[PDB]
C-alpha cells in the first residue's frame, strides 16, 4: 500500500512513534473527551458501543493500513461515544492527537487526500452493507463479510480458498455481519455448509463455492472492485 | 450556516455558478465515467442505487448544505454505482469535478476541513443509524428519521413541535419504496400521539419517545449539530 506507506514516512519523520498494542485493548475509548487520529498500520481493530448495562456494540471493522479518526478535525470535539478495539493478537498504530493532525495535514496535500479517502471508503463501505442487508438480509450480512476475509486473507489449497486468520471465531464472524447472538449465525453457516460453499477443517474456513458469496453480496463486492481492484482482482 | 456560507462564497469567487435541478432530476448518476463534488446548497435529494431487477433503493438523504462525493479523491473513481435524486420542490447544487475539487481545498485549507468534517459527520451518521437499528430495529430506523425531521425542520408551538416542511414532502422523508411494515410503525406511532395532525399540519408531541428509541441519532445530533440540538432540548 503505497499511500500508506508514504503517510507511515510522514508520520516518522514528524516525530510520530509506532505504538505496539495487545489483543482486548482499547486505543481509544468512548470515555475520554481527549480525541484522536489513529493510523492503523497494521493489525486488526472493531468499534464499538458499551452500553450501560455492558453490552458492547460491535459498529465496524478496521484492518491495516487504514485511519480511524475519533474527533472532528475542526472542533476537536468527539464524532461519537465509541472504542477502538485490538482483536488482532497485536497491532501497530499510530497515534496523533487531533489538535496536532491539522498541522500536519496542512504542510502535505498528499497526505491530507489519503486520509479524506478513507473516510470515503468508511461511508461507502457502510452504505455498500446497508444495502446488501436490505436485499438478501442476514445471509448478505455474512456472505458479504466471507467474501471480504477470502479477498483479502484467503489461500488457495487443495481444499478451497482457505481464510487464513488465527482464530477467526463464529462469534466475531457474525459481529462483523451485524449479527449480536450465535443463533442467527448458527442457522446461516449451517445452511452454508449444509450447501457446501464454505468448509471448517483446521480451525479455518475454506471458502468452495466463492460464486455464492459474490451472488449474495452484490453490493459489498461491487465495493471491494471499485474501492480495492488489485485484490478484488486476485479472485475473479 | 457559517461555514456553509463562507464555503459557497469561495466556489463562487472561483467561476462556479449554481444550478437548479428539480424534483425527481438526478443531480449524478451511477452510469456516467465522470464523477463529481455535489455541494448540495439548498434542497432536499436523496442517494439511490438499482439492483439488478430494475428495483431502486433509498440509501441516504442530504439537505442543504452538504457535501456529496461520487468518487474517490485520489483516484477520481465511483465510489458505489449511485445516484443523487432531487427530492424537494427545486435544489439549488454547485457541481465540482473531482479533479478540480483537489485544487480547491488545497489553497484554502479552512474549505478543506469544511469538507473533510461533513464526511466525518457521513460516517458517524451512518453508524449511528446502524446502532439504533441494531438495538431498536426498523422502529429504531424509523424513530430516527422523525427525529432528524424534528431537530432540522421542528419549530415549538402550543400544540408540540410542528414539523415546518410541506406535508407532501414530510410524507416521503418518513420512510425500497413503500414498505408496508414502515407505514405500519409510523401509523403507530401516530396513534399513540408521538406525532399529531391538527388544523393541516403535524407535530411532534412526544419527542421523548422518539430519543428513546433512536438513542444514537440522537447522540449524533447533539456531537455533530448541538445548535440544532439545543434548540429543541
Ligand atoms: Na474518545
Ligand atoms: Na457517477
Ligand atoms: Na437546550
Amino acid at each position: 500500500n503505497a499511500q500508506a506507506e508514504e503517510f507511515k514516512k510522514y508520520l516518522e519523520t514528524n516525530g510520530i512513534k509506532p505504538k505496539q498494542f495487545h489483543k482486548k485493548e482499547l486505543i481509544f475509548n468512548q470515555w475520554d473527551p481527549q480525541e484522536y487520529c489513529i493510523f492503523l498500520y497494521d493489525g486488526i481493530t472493531k468499534l464499538t458501543s458499551i452500553s450501560e448495562n455492558g453490552t458492547i456494540m460491535n459498529l465496524q471493522y478496521y484492518k491495516g493500513a487504514f485511519v480511524i479518526m475519533s474527533g472532528f478535525i475542526d472542533t476537536e470535539t468527539s464524532v461519537g461515544y465509541y472504542n477502538l478495539e485490538v482483536i488482532s493478537e497485536q497491532a501497530t498504530v499510530y497515534v496523533i492527537k487531533i489538535n496536532e493532525l491539522k498541522e500536519l495535514l496542512s504542510k502535505n496535500l498528499t497526505h491530507f487526500f489519503y486520509v479524506f479517502q478513507t473516510l470515503q471508503k468508511q461511508v461507502s463501505y457502510s452504505l455498500a452493507k446497508f444495502n446488501d442487508f436490505s436485499i438478501n438480509g442476514k445471509l448478505g450480512s455474512i456472505c458479504g463479510q466471507l467474501l471480504i476475509l477470502t479477498y483479502v486473507y484467503g489461500k488457495e489449497t487443495p481444499d478451497g480458498i482457505k481464510i487464513t486468520l488465527d482464530n477467526l471465531t463464529m462469534q466475531e464472524l457474525g459481529y462483523s455481519s451485524g449479527i449480536a447472538h450465535s443463533s442467527a449465525v448458527s442457522r446461516i453457516i449451517s445452511k452454508l455448509k449444509q450447501e457446501k460453499v464454505i468448509v471448517y477443517k483446521n480451525s479455518c474456513f475454506y471458502v468452495q463455492n466463492l460464486d455464492y458469496l459474490k451472488r449474495y453480496a452484490p453490493k459489498l463486492d461491487e465495493w471491494f472492485y471499485l474501492a480495492c481492484p488489485a485484490t478484488w482482482g486476485k479472485l475473479n
